[PDB]
């Protein structure tokens, strides 16, 4: 493997996407490679978490279709927090339809996801039309996309040639695609981010197929860039001290890998 | 292949799911195996289409995340039409996350999909946790699910062993899973429905990877049960006469296959 570059140096790579470079520079400024999976159903709790944990995170990942009281003004308030504390907003929509449909789902409907999400993600199962359709909205809005190359869950079919196809599709749509959701490093090109869910400090899983690995395993041994942490933080009593524990774990694993 | 049973006889199979049997009986009563893909962004147009075309269709497929003016009362009015004209409502949500997440996306948020959708669909890429999570909402609500075994779009990765995995997952979750979105017959078990999108009378595609086959190819040669038709109907001037053309095509292909 080529010699590892710092996040700050990766932010300067000739082929880097502007959204990736903004992310990489705030990761190095803030010493955080933690993405908070803000898995709550109340706008107040989402906003209180974003404000308190904002300084500790590089990214806040939302499922806005689980917010009981979603409005676009909630997302305006989230953007204010994102700008104040310096983190990106990633809507974990997992687009997975034909290109003509995802185009509408990204721009339109109640959620107007493209209006407030810096990043979205997509499954590669439909073929590259899924990326084509999203990019016809996302490119004019200066957004980025992550392709789901592997999943954390038991029985995942995102393996082998499927994973290779995701990497190829990302390479070929680099104007819009900034990286992967994956369990490890899947691309050797340093311009691409790797974000990894299924992360907790302790061993375990849930009863619906989620499986966990630690920040040291995921960042240090498996070579990913960012950990996505949900229940490990959200279910804790003190979510701020939980986020700090995850931040320091992921940051030190990165530093020790960087040498 | 075993001798083909009529829709009415399939509705009586020992292992048939109640939602599948309701569907099969209305298909045979109404002489329709057409599912309308109601791909519009206005509630008024969705409701006017559902009323006018209701008699011609067995199912109305929605993308409620593309409706600019979604409210739950729109879905109440759609249910009234579904009951009046006898068709099922299928929300084409393509759930594709870990089980713990899809559970919430199905029951909760603004859309409360499980409250009004007879059928939903899911990708199998996350492993069977996706089905497990949906069924914890769907079983108590007496709903059914379709697993996406193949896709119509260029570059689709839902082929080979992926398709085989979808069929296995459906078999093993038959209390909830009633069939497939697929391009052909993928299961030899007659209790399972096969629904096929990417359908028009004329050859062609779109520029975002959609590819078309005719009702005679899909139902007659490829052995699917139901055609899903969107732009072939929606973009026509007279949507009612378009739906009738598709209905008669799909019904006759079925009858000629039945012998
Ligand atoms: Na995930
Ligand atoms: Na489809």
């Amino acid at each position: 493997a080529p010699k590892e570059l710092s996040f700050g140096a990766r932010a300067e790579l000739p082929r880097i996407h502007p959204v990736a470079s903004k992310l990489l520079r705030l990761m190095q400024k803030k010493e955080t490679n933690l993405c908070l999976s803000a898995d709550v159903s109340l706008a107040r709790e989402l906003l209180q978490l974003a404000d308190a944990l904002g300084p500790s995170i590089c990214m806040l990942k939302t499922h806005v279709d689980i917010l009981n009281d979603f409005t676009l003004d909630v997302m305006k308030e989230l953007i204010t927090l994102a700008k104040c504390h310096e983190f990106l907003i990633f809507e974990d929509r997992k687009f997975a339809d034909i290109g003509n449909t995802v185009k509408k789902q990204y721009e339109g409907g109640i959620f107007k996801i493209a209006s407030w999400a810096d990043l979205v993600n997509a499954h590669v199962v439909p073929g590259s039309g899924v990326v084509k359709g999203l990019q016809e909205v996302g490119l004019p809005l200066h957004r980025g996309c992550l392709l789901i190359a592997e999943m954390s869950s038991t029985g995942s079919l995102a393996t082998g040639d499927y994973t290779r196809a995701a990497v190829r599709m990302a390479e070929e749509h680099s104007e819009f695609v900034v990286g992967f959701i994956s369990g490890s490093r899947v691309s050797m090109k340093p311009e691409f981010l790797h974000l990894t869910p299924g992360v907790q400090l302790e061993a375990g899983g849930d009863n619906l197929g989620q499986q966990y690995n630690s920040p040291q395993e995921v960042i240090g041994k498996r070579g990913s860039d960012i950990i996505i942490v949900g229940r490990g933080i959200i279910s804790a009593a003190d979510r701020l001290e939980a986020a700090e524990m995850y931040r320091k774990a992921a940051w030190e694993a990165y530093l020790s890998r960087l040498g």
